[PDB]
């Protein structure tokens, strides 16, 4: 779901389009998923998460989305502070003013884990039994 | 966020990998976003949403994800029952048994709308003021 949003429940960052898309904000979930702290993250471009085997063509689609002011999603290999790799389903959306110009982007990250048959059944079942 | 999941809050479908990826389940949000009903959706492949200008190369990445049993996200133009186009950020994840084989896929759809500066500030602000 997502794109109400909550800085305490959800994993997202906000980039300043006035500032070469530097991170100007990160949610609690971001620090928790990546293991980085505000002193590492704020003011940096979010590509410090990228590393060996990060797909160059997915990065290029992200870049084009950003350049065009479009929403976008893509799967990217990323790395936590301790070097652990994870798959990140990254959702991006532009934020505009009234002038119709992009002032910021929000990126929502999802760390892919295994969804098992058991947990899916519970979601599908329309009650609490 | 997403990939607990709720059939009443979230927009998703579940496909049966035993059945040429026919939809075997759809959430309340799916029927509400697409305007289709269970009598249209259940048993069909979800490409009835695709239409003019749906990107062929995004569809091909989805197909490859499905074939490889990988999670995936991508932005796809889709159409509601009344013909209205919408951008769908589609997230896909495989569901496996214990044998380690893919029995189902879950797809979570997000209809892209405008995120405004005002609603973003409220999300970022760490309180209810
Ligand atoms: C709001 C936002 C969030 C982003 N989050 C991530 C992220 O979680 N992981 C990642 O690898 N790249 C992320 N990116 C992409 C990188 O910051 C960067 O835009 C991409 O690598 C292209 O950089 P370049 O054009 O300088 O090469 C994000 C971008 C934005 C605007
Ligand atoms: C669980 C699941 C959900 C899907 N949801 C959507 C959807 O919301 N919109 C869409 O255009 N395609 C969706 N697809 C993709 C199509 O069903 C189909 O897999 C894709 O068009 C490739 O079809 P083909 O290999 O038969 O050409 C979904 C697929 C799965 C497995």
């Amino acid at each position: 779901r997502g794109s109400a949003l909550s800085t305490f429940k959800h994993t997202f960052v906000v980039a300043d389009a006035t500032k070469d898309m530097a991170i100007m904000y990160a949610s609690a979930g971001f620090y928790e998923m990546t293991q980085y702290g505000p002193e590492d993250v704020i003011g940096k471009n979010c590509k410090f998460l990228q590393g060996p085997g990060t797909d160059t063509e997915e990065v290029a689609r992200i870049r084009r989305a950003i350049k065009n002011g479009e929403s976008h999603c893509g799967r990217l290999l990323n790395y936590k502070k301790d070097g652990t790799p994870f798959w990140n389903l990254l959702t991006l959306a532009p934020i505009k003013n009234e002038q119709g110009a992009v002032v910021k982007f929000i990126g929502m990250q999802v760390e892919v884990t295994q969804f098992t048959e058991g947990e899916l059944e519970k979601a599908m079942r329309p009650n609490g039994l």
